[PDB]
């Protein structure tokens, strides 16, 4: 009955020196953990420490090609470092940037770990650079490795190959790193909500829409929930968890749930464009609870109000340690649409949807 956390203010180390005001800020983190302190949070956590990821660790997701690029830039002058970023969609590089993405990931398998072997029953991870976006060969959109897609390897790796993990992508964004990771696997079942737009909204691929349900063996294990037509709030995330998320994660029955827990979905986000709010985030943390005795890790993603992303993901850590969620219209016509779309695709592979 504890909650685990993990912070280390090293991961503030990755920055922008080209650009000190780009979104992805150092502060992120800082001001996320200001808040848990503030709040007395922090004080009935049990702190997890970070580490860093081996390349063994990331060869469970990424080649070896990505990871001794990545590696390469620790000692780049900024010339080779611009130039570096510059060969991916919307990266930039500093010279800590590489050992940040490990503590990244080494916090997470640490708070995996802390759940499996009983120390813990959920954990928290404020953590950065993100993961979601970065894919087996490449980096993409502020990610360099895919945290939360090796924490599933990582604990497979520590249990067994079978494990059903479940990671729910609340980021704005679709992770489509995550999905291509897992695209033939029926031991990781991936479900993103995300804005789409048909394929107007970053990263501007059709890969994020309501049909890719999975391939091969993965068949029916990759749920897409595209938002068209604007903002989007709390009553559209509450109908797609009642009506999508789940009843098929109840069907999965997963070992461990993971949360890709981006927070530009968040009312105020300048670039996500959504309406849900602290209450909103906690409802949903308090649904994902129910699942596999409880043990989820919570894993920042995104996010760039730093008030916003602040309470967020505070009221999260509150409902993972046990406090009563607070009180919380009808919903978009094209939000009714997405959730019947992917209810037309995933009933043949769900009975809970028919
Ligand atoms: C072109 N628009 C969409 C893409 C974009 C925009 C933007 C503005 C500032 C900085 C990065 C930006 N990017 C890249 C970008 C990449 C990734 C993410 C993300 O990881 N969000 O959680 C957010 C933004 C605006
Ligand atoms: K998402
Ligand atoms: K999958
Ligand atoms: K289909
Ligand atoms: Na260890
Ligand atoms: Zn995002």
């Amino acid at each position: 009955p504890i909650t685990g956390l993990v912070y280390d203010q090293r991961m503030m180390l990755h920055h922008n020196m080209w650009d000190s005001h780009h979104p992805e800020l150092p502060q992120r983190i800082s001001r996320i953990f200001s808040r848990h302190e503030e709040l007395r949070l922090l004080s009935r956590c049990h702190r997890i420490p970070a580490r860093l990821a081996t390349e063994e660790e990331l060869a469970l997701c990424h080649s070896s090609k990505h990871i001794s690029i990545i590696k390469s830039s620790e000692h780049m002058k900024p010339r080779d470092l611009n130039r570096l970023g510059d060969e991916y969609n919307s990266i930039f590089i500093s010279n800590e940037s590489y050992t940040c993405a490990l503590l990244a990931a080494g916090s997470c398998f640490n708070s995996a770990q802390a759940i499996l072997t009983g120390q813990v029953r959920n954990a928290v991870a404020i953590v950065r650079p993100p993961g979601h976006h970065a894919e087996k060969d490449t980096a993409c959109g502020f990610c360099f490795f895919n945290t939360a897609a090796l924490t599933a390897r990582y604990a497979q790796s520590i249990t067994r190959e079978s494990l059903r993990v479940l990671i729910v992508d609340w980021d704005v964004h679709h992770g489509n790193g995550t999905q291509h990771i897992f695209e033939e696997d029926d031991s990781v079942l991936y479900i993103s909500l995300h804005r789409y737009e048909d394929g107007a909204f970053f990263p501007n691929s059709e890969d994020a829409n309501y049909d890719k349900v999975g391939l091969g063996k993965g068949r029916g294990y990759n749920v897409n929930i595209p938002w068209n037509g604007g903002k989007m709030g709390d009553p559209e995330y509450m109908a797609a968890f009642h009506h999508l998320v789940m009843p098929i994660a109840r069907e999965f029955a997963p070992e461990l749930v993971l949360v890709s827990a981006g927070f530009d979905a968040a009312r105020g986000d300048p670039l996500g464009g959504f309406q849900v709010t602290p209450e909103g985030y906690a409802h949903l943390t308090h649904q994902l609870m129910s699942l596999a005795a409880g043990r989820v890790l919570i894993i920042l993603e995104g996010g760039y109000n730093l008030t916003s992303i602040s309470e967020s993901m505070s009221m999260c850590t509150s409902m993972l340690l046990g406090d009563s969620p607070p009180s919380l219209t009808p919903l978009k016509t094209s939000a009714t649409v997405s959730i019947n779309n992917v209810l037309r695709a995933h009933a043949p592979f769900w009975s809970s949807l028919r």
